[PDB]
């Protein structure tokens, strides 16, 4: 160089005949830095409190894509600072091409579900941010994105490089087979990225970093598919 | 180098027998730098989105004042950046003592009674940074701020210096004589700084930036003070 609040018993969904599809969708967005001599080089706006919701919109869009699932961890090493240098996503995010992995704003929605009814511990961290809803209403409405997409409430975790809250967690008691709305929304401003999201749960010792078979997709009706378990 | 959401038509208050006490009261905390030779010197704390709600209270408590009104807006015109430099607030803030201008966070909170019915256009402008909330709920409850204080809503307008949204303004219809909760939330995180708070209606030409007779601290009491106006 739902309610919109985050909670610990979060609603979930309930949907019909249709298959869910495997994995989330993602956008990829450009960040580009500041003009060159400027202290420091990279942008502020991610930290704005509007970024996550309607800002990144007004960046380039680099890409949409379905089915991203798998191990979404990453870290890149980049080699100089202020400077975009190219990268690629693991495999899991179905992205192929190389992007500016020193700068970009990735968004990732779709639904969890879950193999065990108890409380779940996700932890996160990021470089630079990961902002994390999760439940019907904080993130969205069940299969009802699309009345609903921007609207999501205040983080249920987020992780920010270089402050106070570099990692987080979030406990939340959740029902086997029930589909929860999920949102991750992730930056990097400059130089090194990271992503890690994994969870565990108070049955078994494991953590879980391959979300192969908990990723979903599912389309949104007219109706909605509120949880119908619940009661 | 009330429902917490934002509104155009926001709830008001009705205090009792008890005459409004002139002002707003005022809270002012440390910011510090970073360490020497951090890249940049500046803290970026002030940008997460807790920060107004319960980072800033991490920080040294530097003063706790009744009464703040007239005209509060600054200019502070600093001579060294990355470097802490002391300063005064105007005689608005009842605040004598030196502060370290460059860098330190300043909460304000009462309530706003306006001379007019009709729409009203605040326009807030701030280096670094002004965050406001406005109206029961969305501010804090009427005379309930002891339960209410830490749990404001989305802002109604914000300024970041620096940003896509340096300058805000927001458009709420009042009842005169009614008093509306509001809070100010302001940063300084480097450098020079600024706030500027004025207001506009559509009745005449005149920019109010002098509250003498709009801002007051109403009492809590335990059954509160909700607007009786309203119907
Ligand atoms: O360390 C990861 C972190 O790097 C920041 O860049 C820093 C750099 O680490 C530091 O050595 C230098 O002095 O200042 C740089 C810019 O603030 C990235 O900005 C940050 O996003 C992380 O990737
Ligand atoms: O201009 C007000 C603005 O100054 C920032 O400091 C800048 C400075 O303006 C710029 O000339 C220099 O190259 O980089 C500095 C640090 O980013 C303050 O940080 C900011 O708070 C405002 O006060
Ligand atoms: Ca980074
Ligand atoms: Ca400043
Ligand atoms: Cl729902
Ligand atoms: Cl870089
Ligand atoms: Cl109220
Ligand atoms: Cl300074
Ligand atoms: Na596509
Ligand atoms: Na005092």
């Amino acid at each position: 160089h739902a309610s919109k609040d985050p909670t610990t018993f979060p609603l979930g969904c309930s949907p019909d005949i249709t298959t869910p599809k495997k994995g989330l969708s993602m956008e990829l967005y450009s960040y580009d830095f500041r003009k060159k001599g400027s202290y420091p080089c990279w942008d502020a706006a991610y930290l704005d409190p509007n970024y996550p919701r309607t800002g990144y919109k007004s960046h380039r869009l680099l890409a949409k894509v379905d089915g991203v699932t798998g191990n979404i961890n990453f870290y890149y090493h980049a080699t100089k600072g202020c400077t975009p240098q190219l990268g690629h996503l693991p495999a899991s995010y179905n992205y192929p091409k190389p992007l500016t992995m020193t700068n970009f704003t990735m968004l990732l929605y779709g639904y969890f579900r879950p193999k065990v009814t108890g409380f779940h511990t996700f932890t996160i961290s990021a470089d630079d941010l990961l902002f994390v809803n999760f439940g019907a209403g904080n993130a969205f409405d069940c299969c009802r994105r699309d009345s609903s997409a921007d609207h999501f409430g205040n983080y249920q975790a987020y992780a920010i490089w270089g402050s106070k809250t570099a990692k987080d967690e979030l406990t939340v008691h959740l029902d086997a087979g029930v589909y929860y709305p999920i949102r991750l929304f992730y930056n990097n401003r400059d130089y090194h990225g990271a992503l890690s999201f994994t969870f565990k749960t108070e049955s078994n010792e494991n953590t879980v970093s391959d979300f192969s078979e908990y990723f979903f997709s599912l389309d949104d009706t007219e109706e909605g598919c509120p949880g119908l378990i619940s009661y």
